[PDB]
């Protein structure tokens, strides 16, 4: 029976823990990992930030600087479990947050072994967990390998391999990047991708959300080196699959042993299904982090629903600040 | 590492589980609950069925009978109890199964203490764990009581107060009529609501559907509801099942309607329904951008080793109903036979 | 070569003209229309307002009163021409406009007899050109009879028919209402629709926009009357057509004769495709009225995306007032 | 009130109108511009084909060779000109069709002065008239020139200025070729352009989809530029023809780059493209989201009454050039033949 119970132990939840351990109020972290790291546990062998430590620090303790290279995966996942120790946040790991229910006068935070009484709910379970793969006219039929960017790991596998890469963005072209190196590639895209001038990072990301807070492609390394093997080349989706191809537009027909989906993630929300909120695009009506439909209830780092870059190392500060700020208001009153 | 597990063990995992025992594969079924019962562990005091025993069981075992008229949700949760234990099916209780991941040759079946290799998924787990609230402008300010007739339970909370009680059909009906005894209730609907005649239960939803599923079956063309049960019957009587149409918004303690008028509301009773309770697929990405999965009758286009059942008219008419179940049921088990065999 | 051209002759035209006629500059008004009313000459024979003539006048001169009937389809007309007539505008009739070209420093309004070349245009063309009727699949072999609300005139052609009306709000409602009395008929509908209460008016559609400033189905007779017949009650689209049916998402086919699509109309731009400020949704960016890629043009009375009621009578006002002061200023400096 | 209505009197016109002449059924076409030529009446001075005449010639009638290399965009008005009075196809010019309504069982094609029932109807309009100009932020600020390619006549205006042209592919590069001379450009584009061999002309594009249509006609699995025209040629000796991405914003005289930096900019050269020209088509409800018509090949789905031909990929692989478009054309004038039969 503590005062907030802030769902979920990666980035958003650290920053946002960050700003309210100071204050007089109770709170505990739950986290479905079996260490500290959020999603960046889940990403791929070679997976690296596409911004220096000092555009991917959160609050107070910046990222530790990387040598000659943007922060590996790894690097991330230090830097979250250090942040997570040096400030002494506790944390239950590993924690499956079922369910939020609506007690009355406390919130319920549900897992199998544990409940959890609060006046307050802070959900910061990102998105991870939720991947998008659309449904295509075929897949019923598609024989061939299938994974999402969540679960890509390394392009042995698909050593040799017909395979579609598909969703543009970072990841896609990342993985792509990758993936053509050992196997027959095609990304395929909504729209023609658009990339960032090669001497700019991902920092850009953040400064445009910043231009629009005082109202695109990075070309890292592997993804550089992937345009100079003319490899970076798109086309549109396809209109089915067949068992073993897909079939374009023009009607012709190509092969297909995988596909990696890099069609990206929704929020993570399902411990909220039980409250109700959810909404029917499958977020939170916010104002700020703030759910309307239940004010305990905040909505940290998930993306530009909850905020413009709070779903980024850099980005999720401001937010996770005014969310405790918002929180420790409506628990003083 | 079993070759199909079920997650949820309610009336539609059971009702797989009658046809796939006889079969040579394994399975296990996993289910939230701490008894058996499925959501009718959750439903109000009063609560019961809309149609007799007759027309509310499963296949095999009939629900036994039940006196004066309509069985009660103790009455559906013990049936529920003594069938998954007549056919000793292997429930494991309590298990929240968090994803269902796709390890290439094998689903992964996740909960906190345990994973379970699969060859096969069907997912049964209802609509209860989802309920629907629709936002309306001002719910950040509504200061008086809020639940979900998931919560519902007795009329005795809102004893006096001024009640909106919102959301058509049966629940909304039902717990009008109740609560309309005790509080001071208006229900708004999107719609007018429409009642069936008042002697004709729930039986008529079961039927209605068993004409369209002939009517696909054979291949013929054919075209396109609050029973009465007591309670709701007595609530006509007492001129209590007025409904009005949607307000604007909240406002701090109550509501402006579109008139510009204000009301006082004390409490707001959400009878606004249920969406299929999925979150153990989102790991899977086959959830759709309506909340659903992609189907061909039971089965996940996206994901062939995957099946749906129970959930509603979009994974067959009538599925989620007792009596209806079973064919959606029966065929599922038939086509996972099949995928295994 | 004026300095105002207006495109379009219908209430928003109007109303923009209402608030420039006073000022120091030219314009001219171009309709498409052989005579006065805009759409409303293309409503079918039944179509009256959802709100009395006092929540469905223009600036200055009110509607005049309507005898214990919301406005008649030939009323708004009259309204229109007396209107126009009344402020004396210059509006050329009936005139195309074929595109909108920048030659430098005047836009140039073309149609095919007629050139002019202009400081400022407004564009207020409605909607009614550009009907959407969404594509099924099976669109290509249904044989029967199918009709945009649009074109819908009278119900007796579907005297006796199995008709599908297709698409929720208004329009649907009404003439569902008027088709379901001579045809059966089942409304289609993306979501459940949601109707106001029976003595409340379109007012409140003004109303709840003006509540947003200062920061749904109209339960008119004959939808009333169909309330009363059972014959409101909608499902959710189908699936596919067949040669002469619709497949449901249950897999129960159903006979069709006719389809009427209420499904709504995009905004008719076509004259502004030349000026390549046509955005990939089909609409222009704007600023309230103007738009942001050439700010000599302005967009009024298209829809909630140029002002909140802007495709209204009641509503067209504030941003017609506003457009007025925008481009006086314009043309001042 | 005609059988076959072609809207639109450029080489896809064209085409289609050779494979129909021939046959019973009576037609007209109607054309915007005030002589033969289509689009290439408005193309810039300088402007050549990016392949020789014999890769540039309609069906029947190829057109006439050409000196040196690379046909004009005169010399290609010129044979539209001719091959529309070769074979005497009938067209009015100038007519602007402004909608094709359904008035049941003809279509009605629009204009200010003339209407014409048709049994079927052509739409061959192209994409000139609908060029597209990407929005960015800043861009209601630019106060300097904008020039969409469309327009684009001589490099005269831009003489000293500060210019960016915008786009990759053919147009953009042309066209900085020619304004580098006379300017201070910068290309800027979405990714890296990537040029063609300095010994293939734009034939290459015509052939690789017709191996990618061998392929889909044989049904064999298969797989999935800027043409070294001589002026673009000349570009990359005088090092001109480096690209940047996209800028971030505009501001009143300049952009932002994406590092932060400013640029002075004086004019913009959109090179950005063109969308299908349908604006006659909105009447008829069958504009999709993404702007252009759903079709089996040149077929529209919700209207089959209503072919689209010469619009690009998406009405056929090299549909919108002169040696594509006449496959689609024959197939069309065919299945248009069968349709009325
Ligand atoms: C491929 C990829 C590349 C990216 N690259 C960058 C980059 O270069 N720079 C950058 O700034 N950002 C990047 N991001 C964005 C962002 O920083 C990461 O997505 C990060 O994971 C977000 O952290 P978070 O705390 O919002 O979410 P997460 O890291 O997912 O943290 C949520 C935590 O909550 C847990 N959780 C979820 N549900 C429950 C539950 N029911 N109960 C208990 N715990 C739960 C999760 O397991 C996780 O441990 C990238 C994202 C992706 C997907
Ligand atoms: C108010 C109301 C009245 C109704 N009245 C009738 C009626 O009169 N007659 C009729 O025939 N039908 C009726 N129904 C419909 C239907 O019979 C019930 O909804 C019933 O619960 C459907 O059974 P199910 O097995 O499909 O879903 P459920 O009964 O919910 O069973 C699913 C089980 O799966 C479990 N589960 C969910 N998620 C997980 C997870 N991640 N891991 C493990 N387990 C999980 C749930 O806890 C539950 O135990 C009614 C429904 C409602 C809401
Ligand atoms: C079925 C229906 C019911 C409605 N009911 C109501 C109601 O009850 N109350 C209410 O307030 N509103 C109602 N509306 C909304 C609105 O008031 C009407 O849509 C009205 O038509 C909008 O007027 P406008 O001037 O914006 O558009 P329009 O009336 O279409 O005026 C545009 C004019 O521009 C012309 N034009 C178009 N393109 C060109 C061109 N290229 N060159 C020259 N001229 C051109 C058109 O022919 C037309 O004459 C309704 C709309 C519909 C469709
Ligand atoms: C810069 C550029 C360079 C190109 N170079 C080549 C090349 O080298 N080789 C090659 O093979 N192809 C090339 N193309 C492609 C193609 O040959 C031209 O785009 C050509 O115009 C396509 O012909 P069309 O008949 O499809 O379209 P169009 O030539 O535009 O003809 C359509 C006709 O329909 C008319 N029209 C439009 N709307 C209406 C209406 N509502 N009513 C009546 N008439 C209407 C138009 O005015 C036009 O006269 C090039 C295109 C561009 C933009």
């Amino acid at each position: 029976s503590t005062d907030i119970v802030i769902i979920g132990g990666g980035q958003a939840a650290l920053s946002v823990a960050y700003y309210l351990r100071r204050s007089k109020y109770s709170f505990v972290m739950l986290d479905a990992e079996q260490t500290p790291g959020g999603a960046w546990l889940h990403g791929w062998d070679s997976l690296r930030l596409f911004s220096p430590s000092t555009w991917s620090s959160l609050s107070g303790w910046q990222m530790p600087p990387t040598g000659e290279t943007y922060p590996s995966r790894d690097q991330v996942v230090d830097y979250l479990r250090h942040y997570e120790s040096r400030y002494e946040f506790p944390v239950q790991r590993p924690v499956w947050v079922s369910a939020v229910n609506n007690l009355g006068d406390r919130l319920e935070v549900v897992s199998e072994r544990q409940q959890w009484r609060a006046r307050v709910v802070i959900s910061a379970t990102g998105t991870w967990r939720n991947p998008f793969i659309p449904a295509y006219p075929g897949a019923d039929l598609f024989q061939g390998a299938q994974l999402h960017s969540a679960h890509y790991q390394s392009p042995a596998p698909f050593a040799g391999q017909k395979v579609l890469v598909v969703g543009g963005g970072n990841s896609g072209a990342q993985i792509l990047a990758e993936v053509s190196r050992v196997a027959d590639c095609t990304w395929v895209t909504t729209s023609e991708p658009i990339f960032l001038p090669d001497d700019v990072d991902g920092r850009v990301l953040f400064q445009r959300a910043t231009d629009r807070w005082k109202a695109d492609v990075v070309m890292v390394p592997p993804v550089k080196e992937a345009r100079e093997r003319g490899a970076l080349h798109a086309v549109r989706p396809f209109t089915r699959f067949t068992a073993n191809g897909v079939v374009w537009a023009d009607g012709t027909g190509s092969a297909v042993d995988a596909v990696i989906w890099c069609t990206g993630f929704r929020p993570a929300l399902a411990h909220l299904q039980s409250l109700g909120v959810i909404n029917p695009d499958g977020k939170v009506d916010l104002a700020g982090t703030r759910s309307l439909q239940e004010p305990r209830l905040w909505l940290l780092g998930y993306g530009e629903w909850t905020g413009l870059a709070s779903a980024t190392l850099i980005g999720v500060g401001r937010s996770a600040r005014a969310t405790a700020e918002e929180i420790i208001q409506y628990l003083d009153s």
